[PDB]
């Protein structure tokens, strides 16, 4: 039935995180067909439990069959590039401290103590978390410099960075936006802000390690928030925003990169309850981001929509 | 898109785990409409955090929507059942135990130790993890029990269990198959055999306390394995059919009730990747399973249809 299907669609999932975790995605470049046998040989694998989840992969449509040889399906070809944005999901979503928070979102309703599904789980903020296991955290640093590699272009359209001469990337993690941002947008102040056990290095970036929580930086003329906000309960953004707005001077910009609730959106009710699992965060609409803004002492300026899903708010001292 | 919406399903099916463990389901029988804030209110959660969960119900087709009123979809009322199978499953499906077993996947596959996935995940195999927790037990046994309703009337007018005085279900569990059979085959000896913590009651059904792998009871002239072959791997499923030879006289018989790779069994391939990383079980046709009964000196006399996914396959000793 189409509830049972809906029931056991997680092992769609588990399928694909399998054929990456074991290493036999990346032999699989370019639609080119592979022998199983011989894979399962070089990995040292049961050739039968493998052909049974290739069957299971040819079933689903990641993988398609021809002559007893297997390539990737033509809408999956992207998982045998390590770095496509598919790939560092598969390698980042099923890390064991997001996969059992799912199983206590019903303790995290019924409980309503300030304490998301992820904590309840592992007994950590999902961010300590992190900065607790730096594998994890590169894995998931790796997948967020990703969305800004495939947002910059849109971005450059809808908003002039270069009328600016000091950038503060606000969690900007390993700093990729503005390191892909410093490719057109040349001779800027160009800061990272984030929590790092170590400081990260590229070319003249200024990594801060800090707490927007505690403080922000001041004398920067453009603060930018890409996909931060979101992550947050109101209280929470509410104090970001309020100590951007402290930091920053009366001719200073903030500008909110961000998910908004709009008519046609799917993919927001799919972040909404990872945001809620993972830090009973939320996807807000543009009322919402009014009262965030009013609350810390800003305005909004403009809102332009980045794409379908993404959209720039610019705010200004109130 | 389609390969990223696979790589995130998982949702879906936590979802319908969460509508379920916290008990909001049974509030929807008769598919009557219900006000989100009163629902909320009812089971102490937080009403904007409750509508965003029923956004994506609505968004998977598990709930309907009127303006702030939701209902069960016509294709997802059996929710509002706790006795249902979609239920059963929802309540079984997702224990930390299973649910961990996935991620080990990989592992299993890479080692080819002999250790299924559930028992690199949890320490010990499926069935001892079971023996060690009761509550999670009686959700396993109660799903088991279900598909022995679901089967039953199907299986009375497929075989001839009124032409047999002694009936022995080997691994029945609570005894369903036989409690179920009892209720229109009447005047007969059941028998039930598995491992039990507290023995089961019922009628004049003897369950007896016993390990298949060490020996199968003398005196009955029908031996009944439902559901328990694809459990194991060869050599498991060859030691059981073994034992069950040695217990059995020339003219008594073993009846095989299995799920069966055979053309139009559509949902094979789900059960056979869930046999895998739940105890390095497989799904068999025809051909592995008179492997199975040669190696164990039977003899295949029939087979036939329950269904289009389920079999019978008669056995004798060779
Ligand atoms: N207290 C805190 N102070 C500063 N940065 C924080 C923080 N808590 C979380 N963060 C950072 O907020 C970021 C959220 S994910 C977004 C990363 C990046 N802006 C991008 O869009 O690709 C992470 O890098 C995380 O480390
Ligand atoms: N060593 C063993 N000896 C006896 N029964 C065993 C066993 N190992 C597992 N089992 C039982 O095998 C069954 C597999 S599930 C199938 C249950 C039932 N025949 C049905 O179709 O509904 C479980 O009840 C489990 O407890
Ligand atoms: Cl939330
Ligand atoms: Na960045």
């Amino acid at each position: 039935s189409m509830l049972a299907e809906l029931i056991t669609s997680y092992r769609k999932s588990i399928a694909i995180y399998t054929f990456v975790d074991t290493g036999l995605s990346v032999h699989f470049k370019n639609g080119t067909y592979m022998d199983i046998n011989e894979l399962a040989s070089q990995y040292g694998i049961d050739y039968s439990r493998l052909n049974r989840l290739c069957d299971f992969l040819i079933e689903i449509g990641v993988l398609v069959s021809s002559n007893d040889r297997v390539a990737l399906s033509e809408e999956c070809r992207v998982l045998a590039d390590p770095e496509s944005m598919e790939s560092l999901i598969a390698k980042w979503e099923f890390n064991s401290g997001l996969w059992n928070a799912w199983l206590m979102y019903p303790k995290s309703l019924l409980e309503n103590n300030g304490k998301s599904a992820f904590e309840i789980a592992n007994g950590k903020p999902f961010f300590e978390y992190l900065d607790s296991n730096k594998l994890l955290k590169s894995k998931f640093d790796s997948l967020m410099s990703k969305d800004s590699d495939k947002m910059i272009e849109k971005l450059f359209n809808v908003y002039d960075f270069n009328q600016h001469d000091k950038i503060l990337d606000v969690g900007g993690g390993e700093g990729n936006l503005l390191i892909r941002m410093s490719e057109k947008v040349k001779e800027k102040h160009y800061a990272v802000l984030d929590r790092y056990n170590e400081l990260p290095d590229y070319g003249n970036i200024n990594f801060i390690d800090g707490d927007f929580f505690k403080s922000i930086p001041s004398g920067y003329d453009l603060y930018i928030l890409k996909n931060v906000i979101h992550d947050w309960p109101d209280n929470d953004a509410i104090l970001i925003l309020e100590n951007c707005r402290k930091a920053m001077g009366n001719n200073a910009t903030i500008l909110l990169i961000t998910l908004m609730k709009k008519p046609q959106s799917n993919i927001i009710k799919y972040f909404d309850i990872l945001m809620d699992v993972s830090s009973l965060g939320k996807e807000r609409d543009l009322t919402e981001f009014e009262y965030l803004a009013n609350q810390a002492g800003l305005v909004i300026q403009d809102v332009k929509d980045i794409d379908e899903s993404y959209s720039i708010i610019q705010l200004g001292v109130k």
